[PDB]
Parts: C-alpha cells; sequence; structure tokens
C-alpha cells in the first residue's frame, strides 16, 4: 500500500538526518549502503517528500543540505516511544495466549 | 496526533485477532490486560474500525455459541497477507536504520 511505503520512507530519511546533516545524494548513497542495495532510492521523488517536512516544520535546509529541527527530534522521540509501547502490548497479547 | 493513535489502534486490534477469533468485550478485556490498564477501548471506536476492516475484506464476522450467541470476528486470507507484508517491510526498515549505525 503506497500509503504505507511513504510512511516507511520518511522514517528512513529522518533516521539519516538523525545520524548527521546530509544532502539528497549523500542520503540516497547512505541508504543504498545500509539497505545493502535493497533500497532502490529515487532522485525524482525526494522532492515533495522533503518540502512537506520543512512545510510541517521537522527539517531545515541550509546551504553548503538538511538538519533535524527542535520539533523534529521531539516528533520522533514521541513516535519511537509510542510504537515501542505497542511492541510490548503485542508481546503481552502473545503471552496472554487468547 | 489523531492519525497515529487510530493507526496504532488498527495494529493492536489486528494482532488481537491474529492470536484468535474474538468478540468485542473479549478484545477490550484482552487489550486492557496487555496494556497494563493504559488502554481501554470503547465499543463505538471498535465498531467503526471493524466497519472499515469488514468493508475492505480484511476481517469478516460470524455467530458462535458457548453465555449465548456472540458476534465473532476473524482475520481473512487477505488480512493475514497484509500483516505478514506490513511486519516484513517494517522489519526491513528496522535493520536498515541499524546499518546507519
Ligand atoms: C514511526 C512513524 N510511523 C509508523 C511506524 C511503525 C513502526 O515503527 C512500526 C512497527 C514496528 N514493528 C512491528 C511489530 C516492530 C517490531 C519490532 C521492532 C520495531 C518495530 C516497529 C518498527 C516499531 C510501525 O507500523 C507507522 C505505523 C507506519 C505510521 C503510520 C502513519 C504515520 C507514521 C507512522
Ligand atoms: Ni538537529
Ligand atoms: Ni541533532
Ligand atoms: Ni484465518
Ligand atoms: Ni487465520
Amino acid at each position: 500500500p503506497k500509503e504505507m511505503l511513504r510512511a516507511q520512507t520518511n522514517v528512513i530519511l529522518l533516521n539519516v538526518l538523525k545520524q548527521g546533516d546530509n544532502y539528497v545524494y549523500g542520503i540516497i548513497k547512505q541508504v543504498k549502503e545500509a539497505s545493502n542495495g535493497e533500497m532502490e532510492l529515487n532522485e525524482a521523488t525526494l522532492y515533495t517528500i522533503f518540502d512537506r517536512l520543512e512545510q510541517d516544520g521537522i527539517i531545515s535546509s541550509y546551504a553548503g543540505y538538511y538538519r533535524l529541527t527542535e520539533i523534529g527530534h521531539e516528533n520522533m522521540r514521541l513516535a519511537f516511544e509510542s510504537w515501542s509501547r505497542v511492541d510490548k502490548i503485542i508481546e503481552n497479547l502473545e503471552a496472554n495466549k487468547k
């Protein structure tokens, strides 16, 4: 579901800017590497995908290039915390056995 | 945000049905327990969520005896496929991140 791809993409992006400030191609590469070629990145598509995040306010663009914002780190710390809880809830359902 | 909560709610409900066919009261009980009390779902929320999932052929429903006659919900063939996919692709994302160290 295209809905759920873009979800998965954004998280890869953000986890890259997390590790350091990076630019289009330097991101693609790092993903290519880390995916083990597995992640066919797309030069045409990272436009729209990076506007909506600066537009939302989680990402900044300075000239040499992108950085993770005050907000940004929060909205992940949130998401990673809440989804981790969900993992534990799912373990306990497997443990409830029902 | 609202979008994410309802998403997280969709996952927990589907994982509930994965561990076995189940009815509304049973699900909410089993979710209260699993969430140590943090998570208490109302019938009405559930019904609207299940309404879309039946309508997209993800789950379906049937009557079963015992109590009295209850409405049971089950993961459909397609349901099972989507969770496998979801779980697989998400497990990939997880390792990729790791290889950003
Ligand atoms: C992180 C943001 N995110 C989401 C994240 C996650 C996520 O993480 C996740 C499922 C996981 N699973 C599947 C059980 C596992 C399993 C083991 C370790 C970690 C995970 C994670 C990655 C948390 C999932 O779905 C989803 C649901 C796609 C989502 C929808 C809409 C907007 C954002 C968003
Ligand atoms: Ni930053
Ligand atoms: Ni930083
Ligand atoms: Ni089945
Ligand atoms: Ni089944």
